[PDB]
């Protein structure tokens, strides 16, 4: 019976008192009053069973932040939905109320050296647990980074998320991708998938660029843009880094363009702590195989002030999904939808 302006926010008698707080994908992002926990929580209106691929999104999400669970991963604490298959037509997901992200916070405050060094840490830390899952996250950004007033940082929106695979990782010269366009790595554009953690990593290093100046690093307009802005400040492959690049069209578009050096990090970030532009440095490094891994970067002095491997805890067991949900219908995926949120009915 509760209405935000009109929808319909059917959350039973258990969450009152709604508040508008944005639009997702699927539907739109309230806060609540939890009558049973006496706090207010965040919840998600998902309707998404019109269009296959929202129920791709609403599956992998549900199944993996179920499975998961750590201080730097949204977790689901309910999921209310209608009683049987056939009435349902909407789901709620309720997380824990969260302040900001890390997008809205960046468009107006600058922050300072140790808040960056802080958000990076809990970024690195809840990806090690997402990365020993065997899972990827694909779409790491800024609105994908959920801040308390606390500054607790959690990662969430996990609807393009795979189970790493990086013997299947190649593919065509300029192969068509979905996660949004600024964080795509390099060899996204020339002969990967993005089946590899390493694609996670590259856009981590993006979003510590963004951290440093409030403003995209790589901010292509378009597909093959994208490109183009890495390269203009990463400057010109190395030859054994061309080399290492098999795929025939993709290696002779990167010998087509004219050298370009590499702009210095200091230059383009002259306030930055030196330390962290080496790991910036790092994290943006063109050759996706000598590019940094999570656990090392967790490493990296600019991050021994927090850095304790025994307190950076990792997943009891991989993630598997039981079947390919790439191939699945509409009608299919509502089905493992409504099984997989039936733990919470009464
Ligand atoms: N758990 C949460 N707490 C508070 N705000 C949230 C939460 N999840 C998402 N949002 C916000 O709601 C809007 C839609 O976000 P999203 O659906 O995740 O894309 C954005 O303003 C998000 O910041
Ligand atoms: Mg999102």
């Amino acid at each position: 019976a509760a209405a935000a302006g009109p929808q319909v926010f059917d959350v039973g008698p258990r969450y009152t008192n709604l508040s508008y707080i944005g639009e997702g994908a699927y539907g739109m992002v309230c806060s609540a009053y939890d009558n049973l926990n006496k706090v207010r929580v965040a919840i998600k209106k998902i309707s998404p069973f019109e269009h296959q691929t929202y129920c791709q999104r609403t599956l992998r999400e549900i199944k993996i932040l179920l499975r998961f669970r750590h201080e730097n991963i949204i977790g689901i604490n309910d999921i209310i939905r209608a009683p049987t298959i056939e009435q349902m037509k909407d789901v709620y997901i309720v997380q824990d109320l969260m302040e900001t992200d890390l997008y809205k916070l960046l468009k107006t405050q600058h922050l300072s050296n140790d808040h960056i060094c802080y958000f990076l840490y809990q970024i690195l830390r809840g990806l090690k647990y997402i990365h020993s899952a065997n899972v990827l996250h694909r779409d790491l950004k800024p609105s994908n980074l959920l801040l308390n007033t606390t500054c607790d940082l959690k990662i969430c929106d996990f609807g393009l998320a795979r189970v790493a695979d990086p013997d299947h990782d190649h593919t065509g010269f300029l192969t068509e991708y979905v996660a949004t366009r600024w964080y795509r790595a390099p060899e996204i554009m020339l002969n990967s998938k993005g089946y590899t953690k390493s694609i996670d990593i590259w856009s981590v290093g993006c979003i510590l660029a963004e951290m440093l100046s409030n403003r995209p690093i790589f901010p292509g307009k378009h597909y093959l843009d994208q490109l183009n802005h890495i390269l203009g400040i990463l400057g010109s492959p190395s030859q054994e880094d061309l080399n290492c690049i098999i795929n025939l069209k993709a290696r002779n578009y990167l010998l087509s363009l004219p050298h370009k050096n590499k702009v210095p990090w200091n230059r383009l970030f002259p306030n930055a702590d030196s330390k962290a532009l080496d790991l910036l440095d790092k994290m943006l490094t063109f050759n996706p195989h000598k590019r940094i891994e999570v656990e090392q970067a967790l490493a990296h002095p600019y991050l021994e002030q927090y850095y304790d491997p025994s307190d950076e805890p990792i997943a009891e067991a991989p993630f598997k999904f039981d079947m390919e949900l790439d191939d699945l219908p509409k009608e299919k995926l509502k089905e493992l939808i409504f099984e997989e949120t039936a733990r919470f009915q009464p």
